[PDB]
C-alpha cells in the first residue's frame, strides 16, 4: 500500500507467460505513464499462481521489500506494484534476452554462437558477464543482503547484453551478525548451496561467494548442468570429503582456480566480491 511504488492498475495490460519463478509466473506486460515515461512502457509482471502458499506470498513480499531499497545497473529494477483491485502484481523492468541460462543454452545453437552482434559469444564476453554480475553482488553485499539464490536461471540478460540479478523472492537481510540462519530447511536448490548452508543453514555472503562460483562454472558451459549425473542427496557427502566440480573444456586454469577459491570450505578463505571483481578485472585485461 505504499504510494510511492502503487501503479494504477487500469494502466497495466498483461500479456504473453514468460517463464515460471520461485514464487509464480512472470508476463511480459505493457504500462502506460510508468513513473511518468509519456505512452506505454514494455514490462515484465510477477504475480502469484492460485494455488499458492503463505511462503510464496511471503516470498513475493520480500522481493517487494528489498527491491524498494536497492538500485544498480546490474539488479533488475522494480517499477511498482498493483495491491488493491484484485490479484497483487510486482511491475518490474523486462529483459528482452531472458534468462542467463536461457541466453548461453541458445548460443550453443544461434547465431554466430561461442567463439572463443549480441549473439556472438566470446570468452572476453564471458568474464565480463561474470564481473557485471560480480559488480551488483558486491553492492548486494554493501548492502547487507544475502540473495541466496545466485543461479544462471536467476540472471537476466537485459538490452546490451546487460546483465541483471533477479529473483529476490529467497534474499535475506543480514543487518546483525552478518549472517541468516534459519531452523527450517531451506528452498534453495542443493547443487547451488555452500557446505555450510546444506549442514549448518548458515547463509552469509560468503555462502553466496559459493554460489557465484556454480554460476562462475554455468557461465563457462554455457549453461551447463552443475554436478551433472550426480544426484541432490549424494552432494553432503560429495562436498564434505572435499570433492568438487571438475574444470570444464573452455575453462582457463585462472577462471579455475577462481571457482575453486569460492568453493573453500573455510567460508573465510573465499574471496569477496569486491576481489572476484578485480580476478574478473585483470583476466579481461590479459587478453
Ligand atoms: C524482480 O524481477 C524478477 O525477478 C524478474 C524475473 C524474470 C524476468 C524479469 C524480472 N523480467 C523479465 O523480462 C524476465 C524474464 N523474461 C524473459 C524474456 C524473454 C524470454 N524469451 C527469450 C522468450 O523466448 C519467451 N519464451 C520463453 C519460453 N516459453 C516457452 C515461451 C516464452 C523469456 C523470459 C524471465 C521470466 C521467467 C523466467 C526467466 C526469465
Amino acid at each position: 500500500e505504499d504510494p510511492k511504488w502503487e501503479f494504477p492498475r487500469k494502466n497495466l495490460v498483461l500479456g504473453k507467460t514468460l517463464g515460471e519463478g520461485e514464487f509464480g509466473k512472470v508476463v511480459k506486460a505493457t504500462a502506460f505513464h510508468l513513473k511518468g515515461r509519456a505512452g506505454y512502457t514494455t514490462v515484465a509482471v510477477k504475480m502469484l499462481k492460485e494455488n499458492a502458499s503463505p511462503s510464496e506470498l511471503r516470498d513475493l513480499l520480500s522481493e517487494f521489500n528489498v527491491l524498494k531499497q536497492v538500485n544498480h545497473p546490474h539488479v533488475i529494477k522494480l517499477y511498482g506494484a498493483c495491491s488493491q483491485d484484485g490479484p497483487l502484481l510486482l511491475i518490474v523492468e523486462y529483459a528482452k534476452y531472458g534468462s542467463l541460462r536461457g541466453f548461453l543454452r541458445e548460443s550453443r545453437k544461434v547465431g554466430p554462437g561461442y567463439l572463443g552482434d549480441e549473439r556472438a559469444l566470446t570468452m572476453g564476453d564471458l568474464i565480463s558477464f561474470a564481473w557485471q554480475i560480480s559488480q551488483g553482488m558486491q553492492y548486494l553485499a554493501e548492502m547487507k543482503l544475502v540473495h541466496r539464490d545466485l543461479a544462471a536461471r536467476n540472471i537476466l540478460v537485459a538490452e546490451g547484453r546487460k546483465m541483471k540479478i533477479s529473483d529476490f523472492g529467497l534474499s535475506r537481510d543480514v543487518y546483525e551478525e552478518d549472517s541468516y540462519v534459519k531452523r527450517s530447511q531451506g528452498r534453495i536448490p542443493v547443487k547451488w548451496m555452500a557446505i555450510e548452508s546444506l549442514f549448518d543453514h548458515i547463509y552469509t555472503t560468503q555462502s553466496d561467494v559459493w554460489s557465484f562460483g556454480v554460476l562462475l562454472w554455468e557461465i563457462v558451459t554455457l549453461g551447463g548442468n552443475p554436478y551433472p549425473g550426480i544426484p541432490p542427496e549424494r552432494l553432503f557427502n560429495l562436498l564434505k570429503t572435499g570433492h568438487r566440480m571438475e574444470r570444464p573444456d573452455n575453462c582457463s586454469e585462472e577462471m579455475y582456480r577462481l571457482m575453486l577459491q569460492c568453493w573453500k570450505q573455510e567460508p573465510d578463505k573465499r574471496p569477496v566480491f569486491a576481489d572476484i571483481s578485480k580476478d574478473l578485472e585483470k583476466m579481461m585485461v590479459k587478453r
